[PDB]
């Protein structure tokens, strides 16, 4: 089985605008929702398509960063775990 994670408010709007449903979602969902999120609002690197930009946008704020890769795994779910109801 997988566990239900519960998104903050922020983190949640974000995947309910990419198209999310619901208020609980694997870390898998969370995942993809997210991704999906980011190429929607176009905020992925031109040239180094893995590189994310968030100076521009709400994500930003989220995370605390300026730019993550999607290569950084660890940090991405480092990230997402700030970003749950405990
Ligand atoms: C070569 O270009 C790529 C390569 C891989 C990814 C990627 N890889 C996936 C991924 C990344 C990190 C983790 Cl921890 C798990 C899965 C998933 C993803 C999930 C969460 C976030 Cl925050 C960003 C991306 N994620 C994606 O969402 N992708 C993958 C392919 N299909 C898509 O619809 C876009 C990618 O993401 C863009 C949105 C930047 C771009």
């Amino acid at each position: 089985m997988e566990k239900l994670v519960q998104p903050t408010p922020l983190l949640l709007s974000l995947l309910k605008s990419a198209g999310a449903q619901k208020e609980t979602f694997t870390m898998k969902e969370v995942l993809y929702h997210l991704g999906q999120y980011i190429m929607a609002k176009q905020l992925y690197d031109e040239k180094q398509q893995h590189i994310v930009h968030c100076s521009n946008d709400p994500l930003g704020e989220l995370f605390g960063v300026q730019e993550f890769s999607v290569k950084e795994h660890r940090r991405i779910y480092a990230m997402i775990s700030r970003n749950l109801v405990s």
